[PDB]
């Protein structure tokens, strides 16, 4: 029916600060920290709440130029942020709909832990290969990896 993948990551940066930048600055921080993944991100409708649509652009040399993204619901109190896409380059009506969920948690034992889950939906005639998911998993870590470097970049600032 549907494939469900879950990944776990840890970051010394606090979830409160990473949540605001990851959410409020997730559109700019995304490309700013990793411009090689998305050339630019635009918000079609919504202001970060549920039912918000955001357009994602991609640099030349990729499979699709841009992809449509939709947000399911974001909980500021639970620092939980999930989003799904209905229209994508390699995705049609439902050949490979992707729905990922993001959760941020703060912990004085090892900083804040991020939890990202990936879900693949296929009409049925087409199936998804596990290897294809592995490649997407690495990209997901590259997104949070560039964000962590952004927080450490402040140290390079004079003050």
């Amino acid at each position: 029916g549907v494939f469900n993948y879950e990944t776990e990551t840890t970051s010394v940066i606090p979830a409160a600060r990473l949540f605001k930048a990851f959410i409020l600055d997730g559109d700019n921080l995304f490309p700013k920290v990793a411009p090689q993944a998305i050339s630019s991100v635009e918000n079609i409708e919504g202001n970060g709440g549920p039912g918000t649509i955001k357009k994602i652009s991609f640099p030349e040399g990729f499979p699709f130029k841009y992809v449509k993204d939709r947000v399911d619901e974001v909980d500021h109190t639970n620092f939980k942020y999930n989003y799904s896409v209905i229209e994508g380059g390699p995705i049609g009506d439902t050949l490979e709909k992707i729905s990922n969920e993001i959760k941020i948690v703060a912990t004085p034992d090892g900083g804040s832990i991020l939890k990202i889950s990936n879900k693949y939906h296929t009409k049925g005639d087409h199936e998804v290969k596990a290897e294809q998911v592995k490649a997407s998993k690495e990209m997901g870590e590259t997104l949070l990896r560039a964000v962590e470097s952004y927080l450490l970049a402040h140290s390079d600032a004079y003050n």
